[PDB]
RNA sequence: UUAACGAAUUUAUGGAUAAAGUUUUAGAGCUAUG
DNA sequence: CAATACCTTTTATCCATAAATTCG
DNA sequence: TTTAGGTATTG
RNA sequence: GUAGCAAGUUAAAAUAAGGCUAGUCCGUUAUCAACUUGAAAAAGUGGCACCGAGUCGGUGCUU
C-alpha cells in the first residue's frame, strides 16, 4: 500500500512516501523523554543533511611525513653513533648541546653556545662560515685538518637534508663542463678512427647540447653544425647516447640482432658488454666518454653557473647569492639613504610591513616582498641591474628556498665524498667508515618493501630474513627484497569473483589461456551435408584441434579450421561453423613465446610441467627487477640451456586475469570426478559453457560455490568495497539506514516500488568559429565581430558555427532578432550542440513528428557537409541531419533515442540496486529461483529535471532546503508512472532479470518523447484519465493526481535532520604559534611551558558534555553550583573516556552529577521558548535551527524571476512566463516581509536584518530580474546551518554568530532518528 | 571494463622520497642621552 | 558581556593496484 | 579551494 | 625609556600530545540520535482512519 522514492546526493538523502493515488502519508509519532508532549504527527516526507565523506588521502600524506620524520632523526641519530666514541674524545657534551639548543637558557643544562661551548669561538665561527654553504666548500676545497666539529655540521647537514632521488646512476664532480668532456669524446673517437677522424674545430658544444629543446633537436643542432655526418652515422648515434636518447649501433656494425642503448633503463652495464664483446674491448674506452658527458648534459640544467675552480658548485653557488644578496642590500640600503631616506625606517626595521625587515624577521615571502618593492625600485635611478635581478627574480635570494628540491642527492653526496675524502687522513674512523657513513645518505627503503614492520603495523606487507634490527648496512640480509616485492603486488591483486578465497591467476598464464580457448571451442557446432542436425565439438576434435591448428599458429581463423582440420582431417569438403565467429578471440600466445625460447615442444606438452610452466610467468608477469627474477628462476637452471636462460629473463608479461587455479583445475564435482576444465573437453554431445558449468544443479559447483561467498558480510564492508568516490558511498549507507527505517514506520510491511536517483567551455567557442571561418574563407567573422564571453548563448552561437544561413531555409539570417527564430533539434526531444540548430520557422523540417524533410536535404545537403569538414558541425550532428535518406528515423532507430535517454549508465548506482533489491526479497519459491516482492527503480535525474520546469514545479535551491525531499517526491512520481504504463521495460528500469525485446515501436507509443503521457495537452491530444492497455490498471488522472503533486510541493512541514557527529582529526589548528601568557596555548611537548617556548591553539572540539556540579568562587571559595558546557576535545578525548570523573575534577568540578552527564555531538538539536531551533555547532557556539517556508507561488515565481538563463523553452509559453513576472510584481514586498516575521521569530538578528530592511528600500527602482536575484541572496542569512555573509547588490551583510549557549541549557533536547520521525525529548532543569 | 583483446585519462587505496613553512634558542649590536 | 575583526601549513617527485570512463 | 569555528580586543 | 647608526641571507631542535606491541612501528579516513540487551559486532523498542495546514492541528474507533 507505499512506495519509497530517495534522491542521493554528496550531502543529502531525500525520501518521500507515495500512495496508490499518489498522496504523501502523515502519522501520530510518539515523543519519549520526560516533556509533556506525548505524540506529534509528522509527515512521511524528509531529507537527511550530512557533512560529506573525507577521502584518507588527506591523512595518508600526513602518514607519509609522519615516517619521513622518524626515518630521518633516525639517519642523524646514525652518523652520531659513529661519532660517538672519536668525539667525547674531542668534545666531551657536544651532541648534548645540540639535543638542547631548543631549550631556553634558564632550562639549558649546558653552555648555550653549540658549536663550541665558549662565547669567543662561536662568534669567530659565523665570523668566518656565515652560511653552513660557505662552511661545506672549506671542508671539500682545503687541505687543512679541520676541526672535527665542523665535519660532523657539513656532513650531518647534507644526511639531514639530501635532495631527491628522482635519478638513478651517478654524476661526478668532474663532469661539470660538456665541452671539456665533448672534446674527450671527439678526442677518443679519434685515437680509435684513423679513417674517418673527425675534428672539434669550433663546435659550441655548450649551448647546442644543454638545452631546454627535444632531447632529438639538440641531436641534429649539433650534427649539422659538424661538417655534415648523418644522425644515423656512429659519431651521431654516440652523440645520441649522451642525450637522453637511446640509438642503435646495429647500422655501422651490422650486427645480426639489434641491440640499443638506453642510459636510464637498467639494462646498460649489462648490455654493453654483450654489444662490446664483438667489437672488442677496446672500444669501451670510448662508450664511457659518452657516458661521461651524458652526465654532464644531466646537471647542466641543474648546476646553471661555472664551477670549474671548485669541487663543491652546490655551495659555491649558494656563497655566491650570499655574496650578491650583500652587495645588493648595501646597493639598495645606499641608494634609500641617498635619496629617499625616509621610507627607511618602515622598509628595513618594520617586521610587520613586508620590507626587507618583513622578509627577514617578519613572516614575509620572496613573492611577498619582490612585490612591496618592486614600485619602489623604478623610482630612484640606477635601478636596473637590480630591476633587472628582479624580473629575473634573482634578487637579495635567501639560500634556503622553495626552489631548491630540484637539487638531486648526488650533487650533495659529492660534496659529503669529497669532505670524507679530504679529511680521512687525519681521523682513522672516518676512512674507516667513509662507505658506511655515505650509505646513511644514499640509501632510501625501496617502495616496494613498505615499512619495515613487526606485525604490528596495518600498512606493512614485507617478509625478514633474520629477526635482527634493519639498518641501511645490513638492509639485503635481514630483508627479503624478492619475497616483499611480490607480497607487494599479490595484496593489491584482484581475487576470483566465482572463488573469492582463492587468488587471481596471471592474465597470461599458460593455465589461464588453455581454459580460455577450450571455453571458446566448447559452444562451436558444426553443420554438415551428411549430418541431419548441427553437432556441438565433441571430446576428441576439441583435443585434436588445439593440438593441430592452436600449438602451431598464433591466431586460428574460421577458414583455417575449415581447411587445416575439417577438410584435411575428417575430408569433410563443405562444412558450417555455426558457434564462432570470423576468427577464434582465444590464442595461446604465453605458448609460443615460450615455445619460440626453450624450443623444446616435447617440454610444453608434459603435463608434469604445468606447476613449472605456471611459475616462471608468475614470477615474469609480477616482477620489475632484472635482478630478482633471476633469484626465483635459478631453482629451473638446471632443466634449461645456460642461452635459453637469457632470454626468458628479458620476456616481460603484465596484466592480470579474473579466475583461480582452483576454480577451474582445483575444484572436482563430487559424482563426476571432473573439474571445470576437464568438463570444457568431453561434455558430451552437448558441451557446455563456463556459466553453464557453474549454474546447473545437477553439478556440485552450484553448492560449492555458495559454500565459499557466504562464509556473506555485514553493511559496511558491502558498502566499503564500492569503487567511487568516498562520500557518495556515506549517501550510500545513509540511503540504505533511511529505507531500514521506513519499513519499521509501515508496521515492519515491505513496498511494491523504491525509485532512486543520484546528483552528478568559454574559450571553445570562439576557436570553433574562428578555424571553420578560415577554411570556409567567409568574412562573417570579420563583418562583425563578437567576443569570448559571449557565445554561452545558444541562438548567438549555433548562428556562428551555420555561418549566417539557416540550414532549414538557406538565406543570410539577420543578427538582431534570434528571438523568432526557433532553436530546433535535429531529432525531436536533445539540447547539446550535437542536436541543436537555429531556423527562423521549426515547421520546415516538414512534420514535427518527423526527421527534417527530405525536402529540405535535397536544399542543404551540401551546406551541411560544408560545415563538417570545417568543424562546424559533428559526425552525429550531421549524419543525424542527413538521415533522412536512410529512411528516416527508423523504428528500430526511433527506439534508440529513447532508450539510450532513459537508462542509467553509472556502475555505482546499479551496485545500488542489488543492495537494495537484495535487502528486500529474502525469500524465495519452491524452486530455486528468487521471488521479486519489491521492485528496486533507477531514474535517470533529467527526467524530473525537465518534469518540473515542464510543469510548472520550479526548483530554486537556495531559498530553502526542502528540495531535496521535494525531488526524491518527484522521483518517486515519474517513477512508478513510467512503470505503471511499461512494463515492458522492468527489465530495462528495474533490477530484475526480466527480459525486454526491442522490436515493438503492446506497440505503445509512436512519439519518440517517452515524457508525454503526464502532460494535460501536448504541443502536435490526450485523455486525463489514463489507464495500462493491456492490465486495464488506472494509471494516471491529470486533473486529479496534479492537484496532490502541487500540494505536496507546497506542504509547510518536511522533516529536516542534520546527522549528528562527533568531530574527529586533527588536535588543533597546525600553525605554531609564538610565547604568549594565554592560558589557550597548548603544549607542543610536555617539557615546553607554551609560554617560554610557543605552542598550538584553536582545539576542534570533539565533543560537548554536560556538566552539572558544584565550583569554587573568589578568595571566599564557596561552593556554588553551576550547570554549563564542557567542551571535550579530540586530545582530551581519550583520556576523558578511561575516567569521566577524575577527568571531570581535574577540570575543576566538585561534587558532579555523573548520571546526569551528557554528550553533546556536534549539530545536535535544541527547541527554545517560541519553537525556534538551535543546533549547537561548538561547546560555545551555536548555528540556525529553522527552515522558512516560503510558500509555492514564489519559488515558481522567483526561478522564473531570476530569469533562469533567459529562456528555453516554447516561446508563447515564455509570453507567459514573462507576465507572470509583471502580475506577480508586487511579491517582491511579499518576499521581503516573509523573512521579517520568520526573522524576528527564529533568527534573532535584528541588527543585521534592519541594513537589509533599508537596503532593500533603495533599489525599488531597479529592474525586477536585477532586484529579485540578489533578493536570493538574502535567504542565506535565514538558511538553516552557519551564519555566513551575504551581500546585496553592492553592500555587504556580515554574520550573526552565537558566541554564548546558555540559552540552550534550559531548552528542550531532541533526539530525533534517521528519518527525523522518532524521537525523545528531554527538557533541561538543573 | 566490452557480445572479445588493447590503449588513455580520471578517481579510489597503498608505498618510497623531496624542498618550504612555523616555533625556541645560538650567531656579544654599538654610540651619544639618566 | 555582546559585538568586531582576524585567524586558519603548503608545494613538489616517483612506483604499484583497482574500478569507471571514453577511446580504439 | 573557501568554511565556519577560536581567539583576542574594543568602546 | 628616546633619538641616531651598524646589522640581516645561516644554523641546531620539534613538527599532531603521545602509545606499547618498543617496530628505522603506530597516532587526523571510514563508522555514530535515544532507550533496553551486549566486551563488541549487533539485535530489540514507537495502534489506525478521517477532516484539514505556517514547520503539525483536531476528532472518531481500538488502546
Amino acid at each position: 500500500k507505499y512506495s519509497i522514492g530517495l534522491a542521493i546526493g554528496t550531502n543529502s538523502v531525500g525520501w518521500a512516501v507515495i500512495t496508490d493515488e499518489y498522496k504523501v502519508p502523515s502519522k501520530k509519532f510518539k515523543v519519549l523523554g520526560n516533556t509533556d508532549r506525548h505524540s506529534i504527527k509528522k509527515n512521511l516526507i524528509g531529507a537527511l543533511l550530512f557533512d560529506s565523506g573525507e577521502t584518507a588521502e588527506a591523512t595518508r600524506l600526513k602518514r607519509t611525513a609522519r615516517r619521513r620524520y622518524t626515518r630521518r632523526k633516525n639517519r642523524i641519530c646514525y652518523l652520531q653513533e659513529i661519532f660517538s666514541n672519536e668525539m667525547a674524545k674531542v668534545d666531551d657534551s657536544f651532541f648534548h648541546r645540540l639535543e638542547e639548543s631548543f631549550l631556553v637558557e634558564e632550562d639549558k643544562k649546558h653552555e648555550r653556545h653549540p658549536i663550541f661551548g665558549n662565547i669567543v669561538d662561536e662568534v669567530a665561527y659565523h665570523e668566518k662560515y656565515p652560511t653552513i654553504y660557505h662552511l661545506r666548500k672549506k671542508l671539500v676545497d682545503s687541505t687543512d685538518k679541520a676541526d672535527l666539529r665542523l665535519i660532523y655540521l657539513a656532513l650531518a647537514h647534507m644526511i639531514k637534508f639530501r635532495g631527491h632521488f628522482l635519478i638513478e646512476g651517478d654524476l661526478n664532480p668532474d663532469n661539470s663542463d660538456v665541452d671539456k668532456l665533448f672534446i674527450q669524446l671527439v678526442q677518443t673517437y679519434n685515437q680509435l678512427f684513423e679513417e674517418n677522424p673527425i675534428n672539434a674545430s669550433g663546435v659550441d658544444a655548450k649551448a647546442i647540447l644543454s638545452a631546454r629543446l627535444s632531447k632529438s633537436r639538440r641531436l641534429e643542432n649539433l650534427i649539422a653544425q659538424l661538417p655534415g655526418e648523418k644522425k644515423n652515422g656512429l659519431f651521431g648515434n654516440l652523440i645520441a647516447l649522451s642525450l637522453g636518447l637511446t640509438p642503435n649501433f646495429k647500422s655501422n656494425f651490422d650486427l645480426a640482432e639489434d641491440a640499443k642503448l638506453q642510459l636510464s633503463k637498467d639494462t646498460y652495464d649489462d648490455d654493453l658488454d654483450n654489444l662490446l664483446a664483438q667489437i672488442g674491448d677496446q672500444y669501451a674506452d670510448l662508450f664511457l666518454a659518452a657516458k661521461n658527458l651524458s652526465d654532464a648534459i644531466l646537471l647542466s640544467d641543474i648546476l646553471r653557473v661555472n664551477t670549474e675552480i671548485t669541487k663543491a658548485p652546490l655551495s659555491a653557488s649558494m656563497i655566491k647569492r650570499y655574496d650578491e644578496h650583500h652587495q645588493d642590500l648595501t646597493l639598495l640600503k645606499a641608494l634609500v639613504r641617498q635619496q629617499l631616506p625616509e621610507k627607511y625606517k618602515e622598509i628595513f626595521f618594520d617586521q610587520s610591513k613586508n620590507g626587507y625587515a618583513g622578509y627577514i624577521d617578519g613572516g614575509a615571502s620572496q613573492e611577498e616582498f619582490y612585490k612591496f618593492i618592486k614600485p619602489i625600485l623604478e623610482k630612484m635611478d640606477g635601478t636596473e641591474e637590480l630591476l633587472v635581478k628582479l624580473n629575473r627574480e634573482d634578487l637579495l635570494r635567501k639560500q634556503r628556498t622553495f626552489d631548491n628540491g630540484s637539487i638531486p642527492h648526488q650533487i650533495h653526496l659529492g660534496e659529503l665524498h669529497a669532505i670524507l675524502r679530504r679529511q680521512e687522513d687525519f681521523y682513522p674512523f672516518l676512512k674507516d667508515n667513509r662507505e658506511k657513513i655515505e650509505k646513511i645518505l644514499t640509501f632510501r627503503i625501496p617502495y616496494y618493501v613498505g615499512p619495515l614492520a613487526r606485525g604490528n603495523s596495518r600498512f606493512a606487507w614485507m617478509t625478514r630474513k633474520s629477526e635482527e634490527t634493519i639498518t641501511p648496512w645490513n638492509f639485503e640480509e635481514v630483508v627479503d627484497k624478492g619475497a616483499s616485492a611480490q607480497s607487494f603486488i599479490e595484496r593489491m591483486t584482484n581475487f576470483d569473483k566465482n572463488l573469492p578465497n582463492e587468488k587471481v591467476l596471471p592474465k597470461h598464464s599458460l593455465l589461464y589461456e588453455y581454459f580460455t580457448v577450450y571455453n571458446e571451442l566448447t559452444k562451436v557446432k558444426y553443420v554438415t551435408e551428411g549430418m541431419r542436425k548441427p553437432a556441438f565439438l565433441s571430446g576428441e576434435q576439441k583435443k585434436a584441434i588445439v593440438d593441430l591448428l592452436f600449438k602451431t599458429n598464433r591466431k586460428v581463423t574460421v577458414k583455417q579450421l575449415k581447411e587445416d582440420y575439417f577438410k584435411k582431417i575428417e575430408c569433410f569438403d563443405s562444412v558450417e561453423i555455426s558457434g564462432v565467429e570470423d576468427r577464434f578471440n582465444a590464442s595461446l600466445g604465453t605458448y609460443h613465446d615460450l615455445l619460440k625460447i626453450i624450443k623444446d615442444k616435447d617440454f610444453l606438452d608434459n603435463e608434469e610441467n604445468e606447476d613449472i610452466l605456471e611459475d616462471i610467468v608468475l614470477t615474469l608477469t609480477l616482477f620489475e627487477d632484472r635482478e630478482m627474477i633471476e633469484e626465483r628462476l635459478k631453482t629451473y637452471a638446471h632443466l634449461f640451456d645456460d642461452k635459453v636462460m637469457k632470454q626468458l629473463k628479458r620476456r616481460r608479461y603484465t596484466g592480470w586475469g579474473r579466475l583461480s587455479r582452483k576454480l577451474i583445475n582445483g575444484i572436482r564435482d563430487k559424482q563426476s570426478g571432473k573439474t571445470i576444465l576437464d568438463f570444457l573437453k568431453s561434455d558430451g554431445f552437448a558441451n557446455r559453457n563456463f556459466m553453464q558449468l557453474i549454474h546447473d544443479d545437477s553439478l556440485t559447483f552450484k553448492e560449492d560455490i555458495q559454500k565459499a561467498q557466504v562464509s556473506g558480510d555485514s553493511l559496511h564492508e558491502h558498502i566499503a568495497n564500492l569503487a567511487g568516490s568516498p562520500a557518495i558511498k556515506k549517501g550510500i549507507l545513509q540511503t540504505v539506514k533511511v529505507v531500514d527505517e521506513l519499513v519499521k514506520v509501515m508496521g515492519r510491511h515491505k513496498p511494491e516500488n523504491i525509485v532512486i536517483e543520484m546528483a552528478r567551455n568559454s574559450r571553445e567557442r570562439m576557436k570553433r568559429i574562428e578555424e571553420g571561418i578560415k577554411e570556409l574563407g567567409s568574412q562573417i567573422l570579420k563583418e562583425h565581430p563578437v567576443e569570448n564571453t559571449q557565445l554561452q548563448n545558444e541562438k548567438l552561437y549555433l548562428y556562428y558555427l551555420q555561418n549566417g544561413r539557416d540550414m532549414y531555409v538557406d538565406q543570410e539570417l539577420d543578427i538582431n532578432r534570434l528571438s523568432d527564430y526557433d532553436v530546433d533539434a535535429i531529432v525531436p526531444q536533445d539540447d547539446s550542440i550535437d542536436n541543436k540548430v537555429l531556423t527562423r520557422s521549426d515547421k520546415n523540417r516538414g512534420k514535427s513528428d518527423n526527421v527534417p524533410s527530405e525536402e529540405v536535404v535535397k536544399k542543404m545537403k551540401n551546406y551541411w557537409r560544408q560545415l563538417l569538414n570545417a568543424k562546424l558541425i559533428t559526425q552525429r550532428k550531421f549524419d543525424n541531419l542527413t538521415k533522412a535518406e536512410r529512411g528516416g528515423l527508423s523504428e528500430l532507430d526511433k527506439a534508440g533515442f529513447i532508450k539510450r535517454q532513459l537508462v542509467e549508465t553509472r556502475q555505482i548506482t546499479k551496485h545500488v540496486a542489488q543492495i537494495l533489491d537484495s535487502r528486500m526479497n529474502t525469500k524465495y519459491d519452491e524452486n530455486d529461483k528468487l521471488i521479486r516482492e519489491v521492485k528496486v527503480i533507477t531514474l535517470k535525474s533529467k527526467l524530473v529535471s525537465d518534469f518540473r520546469k515542464d510543469f510548472q514545479f520550479y526548483k530554486v535551491r537556495e531559498i530553502n532546503n526542502y528540495h531535496h525531499a521535494h525531488d526524491a517526491y518527484l522521483n518517486a512520481v515519474v517513477g512508478t508512472a513510467l512503470i505503471k504504463k511499461y512494463p515492458k521495460l522492468e527489465s530495462e528500469f528495474v533490477y530484475g532479470d526480466k527480459v525486454y525485446d526491442v522490436r515493438k515501436m503492446a506497440k505503445y507509443f509512436f512519439y519518440s518523447n517517452i515524457m508525454n503521457f503526464f502532460k494535460t495537452e501536448i504541443t502536435l491530444k490526450r485523455p486525463l484519465i489514463e489507464t495500462n492497455g493491456e492490465t486495464g490498471e488506472i494509471v494516471w488522472d491529470k486533473g486529479r493526481d496534479f492537484a496532490t503533486v502541487r500540494k505536496v510541493l507546497s506542504m509547510p512541514q518536511v522533516n529536516i535532520v542534520k546527522k549528528t557527529e562527533v568531530q574527529t582529526g586533527g588536535f588543533s589548528k597546525e600553525s605554531i604559534l609564538p610565547k604568549r601568557n594565554s592560558d589557550k596555548l597548548i603544549a607542543r611537548k610536555k617539557d615546553w611551558d607554551p609560554k617560554k617556548y610557543g605552542g598550538f591553539d584553536s582545539p576542534t572540539v570533539a565533543y560537548s558534555v554536560l556538566v552539572v556540579a558544584k565550583v569554587e568562587k573568589g578568595k571566599s571559595k564557596k561552593l556554588k553550583s553551576v550547570k554549563e558546557l564542557l567542551g571535550i576535545t579530540i586530545m582530551e578525548r581519550s583520556s576523558f573516556e578511561k575516567n569521566p570523573i577524575d577527568f571531570l575534577e581535574a577540570k575543576g568540578y566538585k561534587e558532579v552529577k555523573k548520571d546526569l552527564i551528557i554528550k553533546l555531538p556536534k549539530y545536535s538539536l535544541f527547541e527554545l521558548e517560541n519553537g525556534r531551533k538551535r543546533m549547537l555547532a561548538s561547546a560555545g557556539e551555536l548555528q540556525k535551527g529553522n527552515e522558512l517556508a516560503l510558500p509555492s507561488k514564489y519559488v515558481n515565481f522567483l526561478y522564473l524571476a531570476s530569469h533562469y538563463e533567459k529562456l528555453k523553452g516554447s516561446p508563447e509559453d515564455n509570453e507567459q512566463k514573462q507576465l507572470f513576472v509583471e502580475q506577480h510584481k508586487h511579491y517582491l514586498d511579499e518576499i521581503i516581509e516573509q523573512i521579517s516575521e520568520f526573522s524576528k521569530r527564529v533568527i534573532l538578528a535584528d541588527a543585521n536584518l534592519d541594513k537589509v530592511l533599508s537596503a532593500y528600500n533603495k533599489h525599488r527602482d531597479k529592474p525586477i530580474r536585477e532586484q529579485a536575484e540578489n533578493i536570493i541572496h538574502l535567504f542565506t542569512l535565514t538558511n538553516l546551518g552557519a551564519p555566513a555573509a551575504f551581500k546585496y547588490f553592492d553592500t555587504t551583510i556580515d554574520r550573526k554568530r552565537y558566541t554564548s549557549t546558555k540559552e540552550v541549557l534550559d531548552a528542550t533536547l531532541i533526539h530525533q532518528s534517521i528519518t527525523g520521525l522518532y524521537e525523545t525529548r528531554i527538557d533541561l532543569s538543573q
